[PDB]
């Protein structure tokens, strides 16, 4: 129950990119 595409384990990578956090200053 832990393949490579385990969305439960990928959720960590999708949260890694916090562009909305550093993008707050691009506007």
């Amino acid at each position: 129950e832990k393949d490579l595409l385990a969305l439960d384990s990928w959720k960590n990578l999708w949260n890694w990119f916090n562009i909305t956090n550093w993008l707050w200053y691009i506007k």
